[PDB]
Order: structure tokens, then sequence, then C-alpha cells
């Protein structure tokens, strides 16, 4: 939007001693005969008068100390100032001497003392735009991202990313990761993924972070790293955790296709990751609504059946997958009733890899054990053993 216009001492409608006799005329005409001097394009409108000393010296004339006279004015100057340097930096592309100049100077007006929630909001979006124009100043992004951005909470709130201006923060910022010499960095950092879960609660900005998310697994897997990953999955995992109104029902249903669909690229798992989404998916089944729980179990078995190769280097066969996750969903009024939703997939996912068959003969009847026999309810009682009659008739199958 248009900056904050300096604004007078006083101001006066159409007793108070105002200018009467030739003032008014005065001021009327210099506004006259200044328009016509064409003072826009004085200087800045053409290409031949825009050189680094032009902007050293912009910037060092600067007013960066308050006085009783001068408060009046303050913000807008500082926003004048970044203002216009920030154009006259994109029209001259230099990046070995002039970024590091002007991107310093800017931090340190930025952490001057006494300014409002606004010049703040203003200014910081200059500072992203110098940050994607610079290159080789990690430090800086590091400092803003640690810093300005994560602990200061009361300035930047949900009402202020909820406008158009947060739309700024969230495509530039986000465009950001796609830079070709920023990137390791990115995905090293730990306080990126904090503040991008931090924001992620906020109600509107959901559909946008997936917009980013979805594509940017599916263009390649360049996102997807051991270190970066943990952090990755608990930011889809409250993709998941939202609905209870109707469009967050319309949206997770995208960030499960994407978790189901992670699974099946090159082989990235470092020693026992999987289980990680598979426990995740398990965690889907224990939302209140039906529609959500529903397409958890249909897309756990969806998965499970294909998207997963038993022999290599890591797994060694099927019993340590189902052993290892699952069952932590199990581990801890609402335990005795939860218990009886997951039981079944056991049973209708162990009949393919039995057609397989390469479990042993105790693997069977161990694989009964811990599919549990708790009994002493009425529930599981008629539950289990109805369930587990289903292994007689599978013998025949080989």
């Amino acid at each position: 939007s248009n900056l904050p216009k300096p604004s007078p001492e006083i101001s006066i409608n159409k007793g108070d001693e105002e200018p009467t006799e030739e003032e008014i005329k005065s001021s009327k005409k210099a506004m006259e005969c200044i328009k016509s001097s064409n003072i826009a394009a004085s200087v800045f409108g053409n290409e031949s008068n825009i050189t680094a000393d032009l902007i050293k010296t912009l910037l060092d004339s600067a007013k960066t100390e308050k006085n009783a006279d001068n408060s009046r004015y303050f913000e807008a100057e500082l926003l004048f100032i970044i203002e216009l340097t920030i154009a006259l930096f994109l029209f001259c592309k230099e990046e070995k001497e002039l970024g590091k100049f002007i991107l310093q100077k800017v931090f340190q007006l930025s952490h001057t003392k006494g300014l409002t929630k606004r010049t703040v909001r203003r200014m910081l979006t200059y500072k992203i735009l110098l940050i994607s124009l610079c290159a080789d100043q990690t430090e800086y992004l590091s400092k803003l991202i640690n810093d300005e951005l994560l602990k200061k909470g009361d300035i930047f709130t949900q009402k202020f990313f909820a406008t158009n201006q947060g739309k700024e923060f969230l495509k530039r910022l986000f465009s950001l990761t796609e830079s070709e010499f920023y990137r390791g960095f990115l995905l090293g950092n730990e306080n990126f993924w904090k503040f991008l879960r931090k924001v992620t609660a906020m109600k509107e900005q959901s559909e946008s972070i997936f917009e980013y998310l979805n594509e940017s697994i599916k263009t390649d897997s360049n996102i997807l790293t051991n270190e970066n990953f943990m952090w990755v999955l608990g930011l889809l995992d409250e993709i998941s955790s939202m609905g209870a109104v109707k469009k967050s029902i319309e949206l997770s249903l995208k960030s499960i296709q994407l978790t189901s669909h992670l699974l099946e690229d090159n082989n990235d798992l470092r020693k026992n990751e999987i289980f990680a989404i598979i426990q995740a998916l398990a965690h889907q089944c224990i939302n209140p609504c039906k529609q959500i729980s529903e397409f958890a179990v249909v897309t756990l078995e969806q998965t499970l059946i294909n998207k997963i190769e038993i022999p290599t280097n890591e797994m060694e066969s099927v019993e340590e997958l189902i052993e290892g996750g699952l069952l932590p969903l199990l581990n801890s009024e609402d335990q005795k009733i939860l218990i009886s939703s997951i039981l079944t997939i056991i049973s209708n996912v162990y009949l393919h890899y039995l057609k397989l068959g390469k479990t042993s003969n105790e693997t069977f009847l161990k694989i009964l054990s811990i599919f549990n026999k708790f009994v002493e309810d009425s529930d599981i009682e008629k539950k289990l053993q109805q369930l587990i009659l289903d292994k007689k008739s599978i013998e025949k199958g080989n």
C-alpha cells in the first residue's frame, strides 16, 4: 500500500491563528511552480543517474536519532529512504559490494528504538526483497529468522498474516527455497521448521501451505533429506490434525494422500524411519470424524498392500514392519474404546504376503500372539476368535 504520509503538527478543515494574509498564496505559488519541475522524473526518471554513490548518500543521510521536533515524521522518513533504495537497488544489479552495504545499513536501521507495529511490518518486506536479491549472505537471514521472526510474537499475529500483506510473505519467503544458493542452509536450519509449524496452526494459511508442499515434493525429491525429514512429517501431521467443523475435510484428504504417496520413492530410509510415517497413518485413525478415519484406514490398506518391498538392505522381513509402529498406537475412558478400531488391517494384509509365503512356521503362531488375545471384554472376546478363524481357510492357498 501507500506509505504513511508525514502528518503535520496541526490540521484545519474547511481562536486558532492559522496563516491568513499572504501565506496561502505563497504555498499555492510554490505548489504550482514545483509541480512543473517534474521532481519525480528529475533524478530517478531516467537510468543514467542510478549509481552506488547516490545510494550510499541516500542511506547515510537518513536520520536515525529521535528528538522533539523530528518525532512528527520519523517513520515516514525512514520508510521513504528504504522504499527508494529498494527500487534503485532493483534497477542496478551488483551483488559483490553494494548488496552487503545496503543490507547491513537497513538491518542497522531496523533495530533502532521506538518503532510502531505498522512501520516494522512495512520494513520487513524490504528485508525479504534484499535477501532474495543478495547472495552469500546467510548470516543476516539467520538473524532475521531466529530473533526477529520467531521470538517476536506480539507484533506478528494471526491478523497480520490473514491480510494480503501476509501473502507476500508466504509467497516470497517460500520461493526463497527455490534459490540455488540458499537451499542447503534452509533445509539444514531447525528454526525455520519451528516457525513453519507455528504459523501452520493459523486457519487461513493452511491451504497455501499445502500448495507449497504438494508442489515441492511432486516436482522433485530435493526437499527430502534425512536430517530434514522428521519436522516435515510433524508439519503434515498438523495438516491432518485439523478438522472439526466445512473445508478442512476437503483439505486434509490431500495431505493424507501425500503422506501415503511419500513412501514409494528412492530408498531414503536411514535405519528405522518408515515406522514414523506408519505411526502417523495409524494416528490418523484416532481422529473423531467418520470420513477422515475411514479414509485413513482405507489408504493404510492401499499403501501396505503394494507400496513397500520386503527384502532389502533394511527390512529383513514383514514381522518387524508390523511390530514396530502400529502397536505404539496401542502402547498408551478413551483407551478402552479406542483399541477396537484397526485390528482388521493385520488379518487383511497378512493374506497376500502369506500367498507370497515368506514367513516361518512359528512366525504365524507368534504373530497371532502379537495380534493379541487380551480378552476380558464383550467386544474383543467375540471379535478376535471370529476374526482369526480365517486362518484355517487359507491353508489351501499354499
